[PDB]
RNA sequence: CUCGUAUGGCGCAGUGGUAGCGCAGCAGAUUGCAAAUCUGUUGGUCCUUAGUUCGAUCCUGAGUGCGAG
RNA sequence: CUCGUAUGGCGCAGUGGUAGCGCAGCAGAUUGCAAAUCUGUUGGUCCUUAGUUCGAUCCUGAGUGCGAG
């Protein structure tokens, strides 16, 4: 049927260069899936692929959202799906490339629809949703559909809220809506993952940042600060829209000698981002597509043309020709990455909650662990031990007095 | 979503015993997928699972077709699909077990519908279909949609015919009908493959046959011969319906001291059957479901409870609980079976035809090879060589005669 | 004791110029027959020996093996 | 050759009764914010050392160490 090629991986692994080669080599167009590249201008820090390097290959859902807007999942779903459709009926093959792998879920119906399902929210319902109180919204969720509630932590405000929002707008338990989902890949998709050993990557990513603040990144940081300022924006705003970008909020303190510190902080966010991406690919993406993915070793850039270019053009050539793939799926070196051990094995599968009546966080609430495995980690952490000692010694004083 | 469990493998590997355990252990019913077990009575040779061993677990699409009928793919598709539906709405989980893995295709839309698409066949069209002439029907196919025709051998009458039949009844090129197919797994399916090393299996299968002609198989062979006779049936009939069974046509010569020979012939068909099943599972089934299958080592029956029962009950437990599977998917020992090398690598992917103008079969037609790889095998076979020598030596009598 | 036959794993063809086929084995295919069907292909130097002959798997002798009298 | 002064990977505190805070690091979560967000956690027993005291990282005397006339 209608094919679709997706390229996953961290940054600094040639995700773009490959997206193009395939585009020219197989008559396709690119669809961006980076939650930050969808914003206007600000290319250097948002790391966009320079036009004079796109060989005139079309690109969709990229650089068109105004800084005043807030991009999100569903928005991408309607936009991405449109590009796919269009590109198909035009006899071309879509090549979705991005860093926000979370969005890829759209390619296999992994989301709930609360748009078409309209419903006036009750004064009572809203008062609970938009409530300022902490666990008031959580206790409500536990009340109606405790199945889904036992899958989140009481502090996961963003999500606990979302869940309830669904229970209301759809009048159907979210937990049930899931046990009924298909989660089957739409269209015939081919997943290509460009990977590189952590160490070599980190080195590259570090330098990539160094000379990145030379090619004129600072000017973009200033520009963002311009819009940031003259708009009475507080640092709290760095949780929505283009303000989440890695390359701005890191220099906010410098923008009120110490600039060299905001850089290190940026380099760090970058590494963390890369690490989380791989974690997602191994524990979220792969498990979902049942491990139907092909790795491409991009550790030693020196090579690439062989380990990435050829290898991918090969797999893709067979894919497009609506045929089975004979490729190994993962080069001897990266074999373990596709192992159950490095993937579905790590997923949490025990959601029973536990509460330590002796441990409590700064927010006042008591420590609650999820999953027996982790409940024990806590019961053995220095945190718990220490608290357990002050408690005993305290309860002991009287034992002596008496 | 609605789950479905399938059990594949050769015979004599406990396919049934497992189908039951899972049925009791997970609230399910069995669906038979054996092209021969769907016939009435004749249990011993068709190897049906004795009732007093089904723990009262329901079974569908099994033992209900009258010897006068001819079961087939689509028939199974409508019947199997019905049992699935019914079993589902009743809160149960279907467990399809069978030896005819070819039928499993139904679980992932791998077929063409020429029923609902009615159309009066033209006198001209039919005259060509029901034609007695050899390659008359083939040349026609090559004319209308040569793409699909280059995928079959001119002697594959059964299939070349079917292909044309589709071109007519659907007025749409079959080749195109395929490039548009989805071939996506319907429902959420779990494939369990019960495998056993060839040697030990064969030993078991041989004895299984020995004492099989003791438990009263002969009486069934006689019964079949009864219906066979008093019906003016020729041995040619052993290409349709229950007459294809392995355990009858092998004794036809004995039914016109030499009986002991029909047995060996039977044991042989049995082995071949087992070997072809695995070839199918490795080159046909697996490649189609993208290798999403779990192996269960049943070589040493002595164990089984551990390698088969537990292992499967474990995977199944996680599967049913709508969760990701942490199981290894393949025991260290059988690992290579799921390798690309033992699967999609073996598939034919070069369909260009070749004709040896010097080699010809008894039917008079010339030898035609499919696939460069095989075209060369022919050009190097003793057959070709020998024919090439008589040709030269013969043409050498021309220089001398001139 | 009479007369026969002795060919790749088995069952069989064959010609005076160094041999073919069926089955099994191995392999490819499989979108209404599938426990079925189609397709390709690896194995022999024609029991041993001495002669006849330009030359023998095939002709003659002998030995050995199996075969019916 | 007189002074400061060094405490988990780094940056810094600190009570006589066997230690912290920030960074990082590790880990789990993710179904409209995801380059975000939530959550759980490994790390040194306090420069080396002799004594002072019931006791010591914190009191004292050396030796080590970087810096300081
Ligand atoms: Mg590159
Ligand atoms: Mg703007
Ligand atoms: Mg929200
Ligand atoms: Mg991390
Ligand atoms: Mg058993
Ligand atoms: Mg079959
Ligand atoms: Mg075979
Ligand atoms: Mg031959
Ligand atoms: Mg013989
Ligand atoms: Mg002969
Ligand atoms: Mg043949
Ligand atoms: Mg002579
Ligand atoms: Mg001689
Ligand atoms: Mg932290
Ligand atoms: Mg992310
Ligand atoms: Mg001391
Ligand atoms: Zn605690
Ligand atoms: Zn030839």
């Amino acid at each position: 049927s209608k094919k679709v090629i997706v390229i996953a991986g961290t940054t600094g692994v040639g995700k773009s260069q490959l997206s193009i080669q395939l585009a020219q080599k197989f008559n396709g167009e690119v669809i961006n899936s980076d939650s930050m590249q969808v914003y206007k201008d600000i290319p250097i820090i948002t790391n966009k692929h320079p036009l004079q390097e796109r060989e005139g290959i079309p690109h969709h859902v990229m650089n068109h959202v105004d800084w005043s807007e807030e991009y999100y999942s569903h928005r991408f779903e309607t936009e991405c799906m449109n590009a796919i459709e269009d590109i198909h009926r035009r006899g071309k093959i879509p090549i979705v490339v991005g860093g926000t792998h979370y969005y890829l879920q759209t390619l296999f119906n992994k989301r709930v629809d609360t748009k078409s399902s309209e419903r006036k929210l009750t004064r009572k319902q809203l008062d609970i949703l938009e409530s300022t109180d902490p666990d008031v919204i959580y206790n409500t969720l536990v009340k109606c559909d405790p199945d889904i509630a036992t899958k989140y932590h009481p502090n996961d405000y963003r999500r606990v809220q979302r869940m309830l929002e669904i229970y209301y707008k759809t009048g159907k338990k979210p937990s049930e809506t899931f046990n009924e989902q298909k989660i089957t890949l739409k269209f015939d998709t081919l997943f290509l993952w460009l990977y590189s050993k952590p160490e070599p990557l980190f080195q590259r990513l570090d330098d990539r940042v160094d000379d990145m603040l030379e090619r004129g990144a600072l000017q973009e940081i200033k520009q963002l600060y311009e819009y940031y300022s003259q708009n009475k924006f507080t640092p709290e705003q760095c949780e929505n829209g283009v303000w989440q970008v890695i390359g701005f909020k890191e220099f906010l303190p410098w923008l009120t000698v110490k600039l060299e510190d905001c850089i290190e902080r940026m380099k760090t966010r970058t590494r963390q981002y890369a690490k989380r991406q791989v974690k997602w690919i191994k524990k979220m993406l792969i498990p979902d597509i049942k491990g139907d993915i092909y790795l491409l070793d991009a550790t030693d850039l020196s090579q690439w043309d062989t380990n990435a270019s050829q290898r991918a053009i090969a797999i893709s050539n067979d894919f497009i020709s609506n045929r089975p793939i004979k490729q190994e799926r993962a080069p001897k070196a990266l074999e373990e990455l596709l192992s159950k051990g490095e993937t579905t094995m790590k997923k949490l599968d025990d959601w029973t909650h536990y509460t330590c009546n002796v441990c409590r966080n700064a927010d006042g609430k008591n420590v609650v662990a999820i999953g027996e495995k982790y409940w024990k980690i806590h019961l053995g952490s220095r945190r718990h031990k220490s608290n357990l000692k002050r408690n005993t010694r305290q309860a002991d004083f009287e034992k002596w007095k008496i």
